[PDB]
């Protein structure tokens, strides 16, 4: 009937952003409409964004939308660089996709990752015993927040105990030290060969490690060694998120008090808070990964055409105001809590009962276990990644009673 324009293309540059507080653009998108375009610093030209939690839903959901489709260009895009190897869990559609998960799922279930909590909870123990040997004050993410999710991952995955040091370390090395280019793409190349030996190795195991898992599904040809080999590296370094995440966690915890008063007083709500936190803080900056629209898509009255580019914020979808009344405020109590911190559709993170799983232990030891924890800065001082993808921050300065 009557011509509905397209929104205007929004510009969105790199902006780095203070704490945990809200991006101002975010912001501006979310009140024009469902349905805006966004052109990000890298790429080219523009693409779609949605922002509310049903068309969230439908984008990352609905078989319409495609991954592969995706490096059949430049979309335009946050990340300075961009498709490493064209076999990686993010590009991969459902002829492929579903093996590739599927091959590892059960290790991810909240069932799977229970097998490792009494074993994560001892590690997790030795560095807050470390910690407080040590004395006050202390880089909580350098003294905690770091290493444990490496130790988790490590169990869960199955490397063998005089290799995971090599591991560690090899985390560290990649993409996220420094000597740009060269040690963190060797570190990588080992950490490649590793698991391409470790998985071959386990061709014909009935292990339940992730990379035993890997190993059988590759001996029944579910799988390739290649494809088993990259998710297995993206698994192992994936905890650097709840590093961030668990970061901006213990940064509102210890900044607004009142909040750290109430997982004290009712440890009961723990597990609940820890979700309203995952659904609150803003784990990225700006958005990730897009899909390509397959075949033309109606979303509010928005003709979607096909090849037409779609990004969706997860981070404006967790403060959609009719699925989340008073989105902004942190409520632990919080009725239903469908937020989706971790994605959604088949796309969605592998992690998220592992993460919650992280960050119920860490929530423990660190609020039940150092006497008088207080940040040892201003909450405005405590410093924050710039030019990052993940939002957090990069040290987290406490102190205590000795
Ligand atoms: C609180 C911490 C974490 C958060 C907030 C988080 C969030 C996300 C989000 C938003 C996505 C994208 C979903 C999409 O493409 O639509 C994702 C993907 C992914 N995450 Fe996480 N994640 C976390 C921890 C982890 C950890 C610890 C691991 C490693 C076990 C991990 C592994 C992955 C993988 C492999 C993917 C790609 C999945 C696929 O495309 O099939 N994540 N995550």
């Amino acid at each position: 009937t009557i011509s509905q324009a397209v929104p205007p293309v929004r510009d969105w540059p790199a902006v780095d952003l203070p704490g945990s507080d809200f991006d101002p653009v975010l912001t501006e998108l979310m009140r024009e409409g469902p349905v805006t375009r966004i052109s990000l610093p890298n790429g080219e030209g523009w693409a779609w964004l949605v922002t509310r939690h049903d068309d969230v839903r439908l984008v990352t959901n609905d078989p319409r939308f495609g991954r592969e489709a995706v490096m059949d260009r430049q979309v335009t895009r946050l990340a300075p660089h961009f498709r490493p190897a064209r076999g990686a869990v993010g590009f991969l559609d459902p002829p492929d996709h579903t093996r590739l998960r599927r091959s590892v799922a059960a290790a991810f279930t909240a069932r799977g990752v229970e097998r490792v909590r009494e074993r994560s909870r001892g590690m997790l123990d030795e560095l807050v015993d470390a910690m407080l040997r040590a004395g006050p004050p202390a880089d909580l993410t350098e003294a905690v927040l770091s290493p444990f999710p490496i130790a988790v991952i490590c169990e869960l995955m199955g490397v063998p105990a005089t290799d995971r040091h090599s591991m560690h370390t090899w985390t560290q090395l990649i993409l996220s030290s420094s000597h740009g280019a060269e040690v963190s793409e060797r570190a990588k190349n080992e950490m490649n060969a590793y698991f391409s030996d470790l998985i071959g190795l386990r061709s014909d195991s009935a292990g339940e490690d992730v990379t035993s898992l890997l190993g059988a599904a590759v001996g029944r040809d579910e799988i390739t060694l290649s494809e088993a080999v990259g998710l297995a590296v993206l698994l192992q370094i994936g905890g650097e998120a709840v590093t961030n995440n668990s970061g901006q966690m213990f940064h509102l915890l210890l900044s607004r008090p009142e909040l750290a008063e109430r997982l004290r007083s009712e440890p009961e709500i723990r597990p609940r808070a820890i979700d309203e936190l995952l659904r609150w803080i803003p784990h990225r900056n700006a958005v990730g990964l897009s899909r390509i629209a397959l075949e033309d898509v109606e979303i509010k009255g928005v003709r979607i055409r096909a090849g037409d580019a779609v990004y969706v914020s997860y981070l404006a979808a967790n403060r959609d105001p009719e699925v989340f009344p008073d989105p902004d405020r942190i409520d632990f109590e919080r009725s239903p809590n469908p937020h989706v911190s971790f994605g959604f559709g088949p796309h969605y993170c592998p992690g998220g009962m592992l993460a919650r799983l992280e960050s119920e232990l860490l929530v423990d030891a660190v609020l039940d276990r150092v006497p008088g924890l207080k940040l040892a800065v201003a909450p405005e001082d405590v410093p924050f990644k710039k030019g990052a993808l993940i939002r957090g921050p990069e040290a987290l300065p406490v102190t205590w009673h000795h």
